[PDB]
Order: structure tokens, then sequence, then C-alpha cells
């Protein structure tokens, strides 16, 4: 019957880096403010959730301990409309928090209900509601990885601080994408795979987590750290999308040819923008991308089927 209604069910959820607001007072940016309302009202009309951070989240030096004013003035107090006030965030760190207190933003999770940073790197698991259908999201702390880009002036992180510590994560994501059962497999870091922009792709991630996404069938690798956005697909069909524009704009196309041809299906990044973010649906068919806007525009948008996995 024609007034019979029913809603195809699908998983929700916003991605933004990059939104750490500023050391001095007032904590925070016009774009940061302008994208906190933008995403509430994603949150009101579409729905979501949950809310994945992907890092740098305290600009410049991250936080000194759990009782830091900044997780008020830049987090708590920016993110206050009330559709927001119980969506969970899932977070992780950039390398801008490796340069102050991790482990102080890990505690957080103790004292704020919606703040959840359980370990440096760990394993989400959901099912897209009403369905059988379940997803994976395997969380990484790229800054212990592939070190810290601040300790270099090319601002490339050329070795990792602890190279057992970094093998230890990647053979831990080795274990977790082989016996991983979920539909559909994400990974999320704040250092890009590929990207166009100021810092480009990050050679550590090209060579060491690359091979895997396409071994072990994951739809897309999430990421920040270049303040833009831009959505980009490899051969193999895996998606990679860069959503670091929650405070900063950059333009810069400095690293456009040190990716390969056909890669770059969008970018976004003039500096007149208030930024943006991406929201992400997901149902028992494919997985959705639109890249949103501070202003409300609707900037891109692309699909990615589900594929069966190995
Ligand atoms: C890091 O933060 C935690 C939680 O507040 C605190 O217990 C610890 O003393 C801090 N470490 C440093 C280096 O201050
Ligand atoms: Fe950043
Ligand atoms: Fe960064």
């Amino acid at each position: 019957e024609a007034e019979a209604e029913f809603a195809t069910p699908a998983l929700r959820f916003v991605a933004v880096g990059d939104w750490g607001g500023v050391p001095n007072a007032p904590f925070h940016t016009a774009r940061e403010m302008a994208n906190a309302k933008e995403i509430a009202r994603t949150v009101q009309i579409l729905g979501a959730d949950f809310i994945l951070s992907l890092g740098d989240n305290f600009y410049f030096t991250g936080v000194q301990d759990i009782n830091d004013k900044r997780f008020q003035e830049t987090f708590e107090d920016v993110f206050s409309d009330r559709s927001l006030r119980k969506v969970p965030w899932y977070v992780l760190a950039g390398n801008h928090d490796h340069l102050g207190n991790v482990s102080a933003q890990i505690a957080y999770s103790k004292i704020s209900k919606r703040w959840n940073f359980p370990s440096p790197f760990y394993r989400l698991h959901f099912k897209i509601p009403q369905t059988n259908v379940s997803v994976a999201i395997f969380m990484l702390d790229t800054v212990t990885l592939c070190g810290n880009s601040d300790d270099f002036l090319s601002q490339q992180p050329e070795r990792p601080r602890d190279v057992k510590l970094a093998r230890t994560q990647l053979s831990w994501l080795k274990k977790q994408l082989a016996a991983a059962r979920e539909d559909y497999v994400l990974v999320a870091g704040h250092y890009p795979v590929w990207s166009i922009a100021e810092h480009g792709p990050t050679h550590c991630l090209v060579k060491q987590l690359r091979p895997l996404l396409a071994t072990y069938g994951v739809t897309a690798y999430l990421c920040g750290h270049d303040h833009n956005l831009q959505y980009l697909q490899d051969e193999n069909g895996v998606g990679y999308v860069l959503s670091g524009a929650g405070n900063f704009m950059d333009p810069s196309k400095r690293h456009q040819r040190k990716v390969p041809n056909g890669y770059l299906r969008f970018h976004y990044g003039t500096e007149d923008s208030l930024g943006g973010f991406a929201y992400v649906e997901i149902s028992s068919k494919e997985m959705t991308v639109t890249y949103i806007e501070a202003s409300g525009k609707s900037l891109f948008k692309t699909r990615l089927p589900r594929r069966a996995r190995p």
C-alpha cells in the first residue's frame, strides 16, 4: 500500500577531525563553533548513533591532566546543544595530543559519560539496529605506530619513538583484521594514507597499513591531520575519507602529485569556508558518505557497496 511507511535501517555517525580550538582564551574558534552547530543540526535532522573524533582534539599541546579546564572550554561547552548531550564520542589521539598527557584523555572517559577513549588503540563493534548486519571499527594510535610529525622538520613522521610498541600495535591489528567476521570493517587513525594536501601521504602508513586494507577487505580508512576534506578511492575499491576541517581550513594542494592518478574523487579546501565534516550511513546494502560544510551545504556524496569478505 502507498501509505505504508518502512524506514531503511542504518547505523549513522559523524566523523570530525582536528577540532581542538586554540591554546589561548577563549579556547575555541569561529570554525569550531560553526561546526559544533552544524553537527548538532545534522544529528537533529538526520540522526547519529555516535560521533568519531579523528584526533588533534586539543591544540596546540593537548591537555596536562584530567582536571585541565580545556576539557570544559574546548569540548564540553562547545558541543553543548541539547541534541548532542547524550550522543557518545569515540576518540583517538593525534600528533598534538601526544605533545601533552594522552593518558589524561583516556582517563577522562571515567568522568564524562559521552567521552569514550578506553585505550590508545581499540576495537568497536556495532549492529545496524533492527538487523543482523554488523560493523567493526578499529581505532589506531598512529603516533605510536609512526612517530610524531612535530618531531621532524619535514612534518612527516620518520620513525616511532619505540619500535617494539609500534610492532605490537601492527601485530594486534593483523590478528584482529584476520579474525574479523563483521560485514563491514573500517579502520580509523589520525594520519592519512593518501592525501594531496600540506602533509600529504604518510609513508609509514602507505608501507605498513595500506597492504592490510586490501588483504582483509576493509571498506574504508578514515582520518584527519590534513585540515581539509577529501575523498579518495584506490584500485581495490578501498575508500579514504579525510575529515580534518573541524577548526582550520588549509587550501594546500602541495602533495597532489604524490598521490597515484585516479585516486582523488573530491577535495575541498578554500580558506574562506568555516570547515566541515563527514556524515556516514551504513545500511545492509552500502555505506554512504556525505561531506557537509559548516554553512550546511552538501559538498559531495559517494557510496561504497557492501562486499563479501574472506
Ligand atoms: C597525566 O594525567 C593524569 C590524570 O590526571 C595524572 O594522574 C598524571 O599525573 C599526569 N601526568 C603528568 C605528566 O602530569
Ligand atoms: Fe591537526
Ligand atoms: Fe595532526
